[PDB]
């Protein structure tokens, strides 16, 4: 948590788990509660590894076609 | 800039950058407002390096195609 000298809030976040929204409170600042935290762990991890391999091959096919687009 | 005594001022320049001429002030000699050193380098330097080596080899093949012209 740091401050920048031009009225702009710089912060680094790291996401843990997604959630639903219970009720919308008017703002600013906007407030909302979470009904449950929707979380999951990989079931039958061999098929999970196969899908990771297929997605790795897809993203390797994705990054090779760049001449002036500037994707790092 | 070696001061030659034959009415000619042969200047040796290792240039810096191109710039847009915003306006011209009448002379001679002329004043011209331009822009700053256009010398920055963007992200994705790997495509820059690959196209640099390909441009190098393309001129290396090009100058062989104009040895009929005896290009330098």
């Amino acid at each position: 948590a740091m401050r920048l000298p031009d009225g702009t809030l710089q912060v680094m976040v790291e996401a843990r788990a997604r959630a639903q929204v219970t009720d919308y409170i008017p703002g600013p600042y906007l407030r909302a509660r979470g009904e449950v935290f929707s979380e999951i762990f990989p079931i039958d991890e061999a098929v999970v590894r196969v899908l990771v391999e297929e997605l790795k091959e897809a993203f390797e096919k994705y990054v090779a076609n760049h001449k002036s687009l500037r994707l790092d």
